[PDB]
């Protein structure tokens, strides 16, 4: 069985390349953000614009959701994160403390907390009632690229191009251990896998790796796209068939097969690098975003 993912809609409305995507908890709408300052909310299944949210002073790295889907958080170029009430557009809060560039963010499972990973080789873990940073993690020697909460927030991922994942007791930031090889390159992105279990971890040797997360040791490797450069966005797709889906430099979206590691699908629209790529909770629907020649997000649909 393979997916038929076909394209739906088009959404277009940013002026400058789109940084990330990401569905909202309750599946209702699409978070975008982009180098243009803003972030744009958008309608789940019919790509309907709903509103532009901004406030951010410099570009916007990546955006995520609180469970409630009711706060997002926002990682600028401005080194601060903003809290957003979405309804209103409001700016709750802004956290400071990052020396340079916040390039990527998450709210844990109960929401009290946002983690947060910069250019300055930092993670911090933000309270979120106070906007207080709790702790500050010497994580990496390197930027990081990503970070990630597992599904009941007792720890955290990061990743960095020092080609390290790292992963830490969220209670006491305590690292319980680094997912490591004879070789370490660069390491784009990292997540949990919805169970919690496996990780998921590109590096910038076109290579995507599951890894388990309990015996520290690779499962499957996924190949077939271009990833040397940009910091892309994988995820597992689980409404469905078991996939493995990520963006590309040769601007294809590629869908594999999660076990057997066989390419599936590429979906192909895009006019420059599909930079994040997200799946819908529910339904099988997948929303891809594009760099600056293209500027735009997909949202492509399966029944499979
Ligand atoms: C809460 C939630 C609901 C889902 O439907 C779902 O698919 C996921 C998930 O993590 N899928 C992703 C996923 C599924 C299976 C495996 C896997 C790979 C090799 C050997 C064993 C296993 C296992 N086992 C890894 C990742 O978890």
């Amino acid at each position: 069985v393979k997916p038929n993912y076909a394209l739906k809609f088009t959404l277009a409305g940013h002026t400058k390349a789109v940084s990330s995507v990401k569905f909202s908890p309750n599946g209702e709408w699409l978070a975008s953000s982009s180098a243009d300052k803003l972030i744009k909310i958008w309608g789940a299944y019919d790509g309907k614009f709903e509103k532009t949210i901004s406030g951010h002073k410099l570009g916007i790295s990546d955006v995520a959701w609180s469970s409630d889907s009711n706060l997002l958080v926002s990682a600028s170029d401005d080194k601060t994160l903003k809290i957003w009430d979405v309804s209103s557009g409001k700016c709750l809060k802004t956290l400071k403390g990052h020396s340079n560039y916040v390039f990527c963010c998450n709210f844990n499972p109960q929401s009290n907390l946002i983690v947060s990973g910069s250019f300055d080789e930092s993670v911090r873990i933000w309270d979120v009632k106070t906007g207080k940073c709790l702790k500050t993690l010497p994580a990496h020697s390197d930027p990081v690229s990503a970070v990630h909460f597992n599904r009941d927030g007792s720890l955290i991922v990061s990743s960095s191009y020092d080609g390290l994942c790292r992963i830490w007791d969220t209670a006491s930031g305590q690292c319980l251990k680094t997912l490591i090889d004879d070789d370490n390159p660069p390491v784009s992105f990292v997540k949990f896998s919805p169970n919690g279990k496996y990780i998921l971890a590109a590096t910038l040797d076109n290579t995507l790796k599951l890894w388990d997360y309990s015996k520290g040791k690779c499962l499957k490797t996924y190949t077939g796209h271009k990833n040397e450069k940009y910091c892309i966005f994988a995820n597992f797709s689980v409404t469905g068939g078991k996939w493995i889906v990520s963006g590309s430099e040769d601007n294809l979206v590629y869908i594999w097969n999660l076990q057997t590691k066989e390419i599936v699908q590429k979906l192909q629209g895009h006019t420059d690098v599909v930079i994040s790529t997200a799946c819908h909770p529910t339904e099988n629907i997948i929303a891809s975003a594009a760099l600056e020649n293209d500027k735009t997000i997909k949202l492509w649909k399966s029944d499979c």
